[PDB]
């Protein structure tokens, strides 16, 4: 990737591990190239959830010293669907889901960027695999660099339309839940007093917390064919779709656990979206859909076909966006650092 | 285009040291380099804003120094300050130093002169097995410039405060009856109280060091507990605010530097004998008074402290110039706002 190949003695002793530092239209999903086995399990949905469960790997990566409540981690292993070139686990502040859209960019861009897969141009087509099923991806290659990366995502689906929440100091608010690849309650921001300027970022987080807590508690989350993820990730707060020289135009600002707004559009998100638009009659297969974020990044979104899950009816959305690379980096941990998994403190790792 | 950092904390505190790939500022003291840093603005927000950086770090920038006694300069990078020094990043930078090979370790004991932005340090590192295990550094002039000032702080009533310099500044409170414990999961808290008695404290009490004019803010509200003994040793707890808005998870060397010089002025602690000094998260710095000085018309100590950090990593920043936010961005869920 234009990088040395740095040695120092001194340091011979500390386990190892390579990253490529990467984000998706402002969205971090730094990619583990090395040092880091496999983890057990026969299916890739079962080695996320060791990932989950066992949780050395995401503090190591995700805590302080060396993450940062902002970033995503990626872990590249094996591929298990004969399907797959290879496969990937995600690990956010918080939870370990079956899907990101801004992370499967950055993988997607890291793997081909580095060589692990070749490229080829003007177009790369590949297929990887997610916790949460697989992806076909397409890389708008040139020049050695895979410029813009569009994602055929999960199915995805409406499980909740115009459902009642009630919620602290907000009265009932009317929400949708659905699945883009993770799970959303989705609400207007405008009746919640926020137009989604960058300003509100904290105040976005803290409001989606306590909406998303409420959603679990009284609207739960079913995917018909996964038992595995039953609980509500994300707040979606979204301002109405418009129409900007042809073209159907929507924001949103979705909140990350522990309470981080994503810098991207949110590639689920939007995929959620999509799947209440095409519900309602609000889009149709094809139809550009261009969502922005809380720092106006964008993504550029279609329906590319329609399909059914455990008797909803469901959509295939892609996704598309750029990412770029911010580093490389081998990560040490000294066997005599008293803090070997990192620490969390309130201050910058937002509490509950 | 590449930048060479070497990742490092000290008892807890993140102390990132750039190795190579920029080139030193323009200027004729480090502080004049310092002053360009800080106003060019740059590299500080390309290695500290997200997505590479974080309101946690601090990154440091070596340089060769301009004081004719110093062997290696650097420059302080922290969240909203590029200060006169940081004890933790001073032990960082002797850490990367050595382990590095920028200067040659000498083994059981090392010892190199450095220059902060505020003037020349002098650090003993002891050293094992090709490693920079612990380090020992002499840190600046430090004083009291107020001892029990009255403050008013909004919802608090009127404290009483110090002020003092230990390498940065400081206004000193006892944390005992403010109502928080100096806990870990307390340190959000904490970190807006402190802001707060800062902004307070820059405002009724102000801060003037003799010899420079430009270091002329509080930078850090220092919440104090009671010294005790422990384990037959001097100690004390704190807790000091960083802004925008975090707690050192380090003792704080600048803040040790600075209470020992209020113990000082109140016979509570004499020369050489050792205090150590405890984080938030109960890291230690080891620390005692050296010897005497006078800066200006104040009194004024030379304290040590001492404390070990560890590498994180290794990496290689870099830019792609089709990436849309090269100074990266600040949002105020994880950066806290002024
Ligand atoms: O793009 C996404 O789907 C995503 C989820 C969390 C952060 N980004
Ligand atoms: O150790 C210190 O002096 C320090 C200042 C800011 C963070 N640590």
């Amino acid at each position: 990737l234009g990088t040395e190949n740095l040695y120092f003695q001194s340091m011979r002793t500390n386990k190892v591990i390579h990253v490529i530092g990467v984000h998706a239209e402002g969205e971090v999903g730094d990619v583990i190239v090395g040092g880091v086995s496999p983890p057990p399990g026969d299916t890739l949905w079962e080695q996320s959830r060791f990932i989950a469960s066992d949780e050395t790997l995401r503090n190591f990566v995700l805590n302080e010293p060396r993450g940062g409540v902002f970033r995503h981690v990626n872990l590249l292993v094996p591929p298990k669907d004969p399907r797959a070139q290879m496969g990937f686990i995600i690990m956010e502040p918080a939870d370990t889901p079956p899907m990101s859209g801004s992370n499967s960019i950055c993988v997607s861009t890291a793997i081909l960027d580095s060589g692990i897969i070749s490229m080829q141009e003007p177009l790369t087509h590949m297929v990887l695999e997610a916790p949460g099923g697989v992806i076909e991806v397409t890389a708008e290659c040139a020049n050695g660099k895979a410029e813009r990366i569009n994602v055929l995502n999960v199915a995805s689906f409406v499980t909740r339309l115009a459902a009642a929440l009630e919620v602290e100091g907000l009265g009932t608010l009317t929400v949708d839940t659905a699945y883009g690849g993770d799970s959303f309650v989705i609400v207007d921001a405008i009746g919640l007093g926020f137009s989604l300027k960058p300003d509100e970022a904290r105040e976005l987080a803290e409001l989606g917390m306590k909406i998303t807590a409420a959603a679990n508690e009284q609207l739960g989350f079913v995917h018909p064919c996964n038992a595995d993820w039953n609980h509500i990730s994300f707040c979606q707060m979204t301002t109405p779709i418009t129409r900007e020289n042809g073209i159907l135009t929507g924001k949103s600002a979705v909140a990350i656990r522990p309470g981080k707004i994503d810098r991207s559009p949110t590639g689920t998100g939007c995929s959620a979206r999509l799947a209440v638009m095409h519900a309602r009659g609000e889009i149709g297969i094809g139809e550009t859909y261009i969502g922005r974020s809380i720092i106006d990044s964008e993504f550029k979104c279609h329906i590319d076909s329609l399909t059914e899950i455990g008797g909803l009816s469901a959509i295939r959305p892609v996704i598309s966006g750029r990412a770029w690379i911010t580093g490389v980096s081998q990560l040490m941990l000294d066997p005599t650092d008293p803090w070997p998994s990192g620490y969390q403190l309130s201050d910058t790792w937002p509490a509950i």
